DNA sequence: GCATATATATATGC
DNA sequence: GCATATATATATGC
């Protein structure tokens, strides 16, 4: 038997790969439960997302199957269907090992959330079966993997097509050996494409479940505005979507903003259309530009007087409503861990804070009336603030 | 030439393991900078801790070298030092395959703070070199790598050593190209060692700087009394220290806490001797169990009544200083991601919450008085979370 | 019908 | 400059 006393070079073991990702999926995907699940699905997704921002496909279809498995159809340029240069289909190559494929500054892919080369890898690892369909140059080529992503065909041309026909057509059975839940939820997936089409002016995203028949469709001809409003839906606005986008040293970035009644900070962040839940490197410029152009203008206009101190971030957000969406070249591209929740670009701090910076000081000169109301807001904000903290302290 | 019009096979490349950690440090200490640099050191003390958890040194030194690399020398059972059946000698692969251990339950290890058979792999692709040295057996062996951990020796025996004396010795030097920064702290490595002294009592760590001539020592009996106890230090207290401990399903829970005067709560946790920041199962059934069992103990003596509501968790925390150190096994040991900030492990919200509901209760009914100031003291809190809601409101 | 989680929303302090 | 907790709503499983 293996000991302790007897650590010997026995003990010492090599995963292959993807059974490493069965064994610690925790660090592939983040849990087993639910939100694991749809990890996967939001992998297979990104994959046509980074297609279409490259330019090719205007169609993504999403589709639960009746028994369970998960669709994503796109219509982009097609994986690759010769032989990869190790000797295995180069579809082999992107769904059996890791850290292998189109993103690591080669020039297949412009900008793009994938980085990592796992994704495809990951899902296929984590499925009981999983088959994928290409169409290019005229031919239909598929190919199926069983029991943690093992071959069990070679990929195999099974039909042809219109020549201008071309795209990509996974599907998979998660496990149900590795993960707690198995039902993918139509709520979370619908609500998860909702926000991806708001970020391709020109892209329509679908999700059909062949278990309710339920489906619905996504496009949005105005992108980043259309998903301000979309916030503010059934609440009550104090101010127009501003709408700022810019260019910078390859970085690219558009924002929309419109304050609400309310009282919340609610602001949504995207690096290459991957939703960015913990902010990072590009929030942190849009924070800054606001708290910097709202208290300065203020000092100009003598709304906060001279020997008066400066208004906090936290005031000048509070009813605030924002996407921010920016395009970072993969030669600067940082997140913080195998996921994507939090950026690291150092660059992207100034980018962003920059051209924010520019174009609000710009629209406050402009709308005095709006801009004015909206420092005397940020100061009943503050007054608040102030108030809450005495009392709690008198309490002591 | 490959570009967005021209991917076919070769726009897909395959990364060499130690290369993708250079590729993407992100995914793998998830920066680059004076957080990242301290990353690789927390990995080669994990990897020594992990043996005397097992059971293996009694000692744990650490060295800033001039030159400005850092060693890490333990008396454990060492690295095997044969030849490993994948065609290299066993150290190699440590520092070399990534995926490759002996913690995923074969049975070198009791229960460790590693899982994911990469740490060792990443600290020498990370460095401008690296340097092992194991005894065993008599001998001294030793391998030594450059340019982000290509062998530029093979597992070389060096020497004599006495036939029961065993250890590891790391040398490595980070990688100026890859980190913004590559100056080691020595205030950082003193507290994080200092903490990681507190839950090991059969351990003295160490810590020299020869940059500057000054070294600490570590050594504790007591666990985490002796944690809680240092965390209130110069703070005033108000109550003894508190130490609950118990069993189940082969976890291990052990928690010390105590209160000061102030309005702060510090709470830390662990998991197998690895700092949790992001708490996890773990710290929530702590967090739980106390809300629970002291509401509970509100009306049940009558200090909250039928028309009262239930008192909130962070009312019961404030000045609640607390040290959480549960040993988890490897067949549930799973962390949200690459980067073990924080647990995952489902069965450790009930374990925790478990072990400490049942040993507080008993503890409360049985310390009425001190029982009775805690409740007092949830209930001023209360007062003051509840005026300033009011004082707030009442200015918008 | 009971308690389960789930979608959402505010709350400062170190 | 940085980490969610829950408050209480509703929807759904034991
Ligand atoms: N739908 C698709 N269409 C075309 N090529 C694809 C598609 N999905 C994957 N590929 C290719 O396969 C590679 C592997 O992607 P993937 O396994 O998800 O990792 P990745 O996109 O690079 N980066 P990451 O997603 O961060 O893991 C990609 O870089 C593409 O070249
Ligand atoms: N100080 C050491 N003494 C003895 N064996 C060691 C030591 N350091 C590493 N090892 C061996 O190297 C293996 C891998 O080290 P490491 O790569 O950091 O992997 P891990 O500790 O298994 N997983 P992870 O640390 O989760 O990032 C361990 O399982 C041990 O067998
Ligand atoms: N009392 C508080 N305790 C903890 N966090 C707080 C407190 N008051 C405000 N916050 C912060 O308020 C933020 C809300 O803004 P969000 O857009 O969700 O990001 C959180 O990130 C919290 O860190
Ligand atoms: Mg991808
Ligand atoms: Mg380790």
């Amino acid at each position: 038997e293996i000991n302790i006393n007897n650590y010997n070079d026995d003990a010492i073991q090599v995963l292959e790969g993807l059974d490493a990702v069965r064994k610690r999926p925790g660090m592939y995907i983040g849990s087993t439960d639910g939100a694991g699940l749809h990890h996967l699905v939001w992998e297979i997704v990104d994959n046509a997302v980074d297609e279409a921002l490259s330019g090719f496909g205007d169609r993504i279809d999403v589709t639960i199957n009746k028994d369970g498995s998960l669709t994503v159809q796109d219509h982009g340029r097609g994986m690759p269907t010769g032989m990869h240069a190790m000797g295995i289909p180069t579809v082999e190559v992107i769904f059996t090992i890791l850290h292998a494929g189109g993103k690591f500054g080669q020039g297949g892919y412009k900008t793009s959330g994938g980085l990592h080369g796992v994704g495809s890898s990951v899902v296929n690892a984590l499925s009981s079966w999983l088959e994928v369909e290409i169409t290019r140059d005229g031919a239909v080529y598929k190919q199926r993997f069983e029991n943690g992503g093992k071959p069990v065909t070679t990929l195999k041309k099974i039909g042809t097509a219109p020549k201008s026909k071309t795209g990509t057509k996974v599907t998979f059975m998660p496990d149900a050996t590795i993960f707690s839940t198995t039902d993918f939820k139509y709520n979370t997936i619908s609500e998860r494409l909702n926000e991806s089409a708001f970020l391709l002016k020109n892209v329509t995203l679908s999700l059909t479940d062949k278990r309710t028949d339920e489906a619905i469709e996504f496009h949005y001809e105005n992108g980043v505005q259309d998903f301000v409003s979309y916030l503010n839906e059934d609440k009550e606005i104090l101010t127009p979507v501003l709408y700022f986008e810019g260019e910078d040293n390859g970085f690219q970035v558009e924002v929309a903003l419109q304050y609400n009644d309310g009282f919340s900070d609610n602001i949504l962040s995207f690096v290459n259309n991957v939703r960015t839940k913990d902010g990072g490197t590009h929030e942190t410029g849009l924070k800054s530009a606001i708290t910097k152009v709202m208290n300065d203008y203020a000092r100009k206009t003598g709304l906060l007087k001279e020997k008066d101190k400066n208004l906090e971030g936290s005031d000048y957000r509070e009813g605030l409503a924002a996407v921010l969406s920016i395009l970072v070249p993969e030669e600067h591209l940082q997140f913080e861990g195998q996921t994507k929740d939090k950026l690291g670009s150092p660059l992207a701090r100034p980018v962003v804070d920059g051209i924010v910076a520019d174009k609000l000081t710009f629209f406050l000169m402009e709308n005095g009336e709006l801009a004015s109301n909206l420092i005397r807001k940020a100061i009943k904000a503050r007054d608040a603030r102030e108030a809450a903290r005495k009392a709690r302290d008198e309490s002591r």
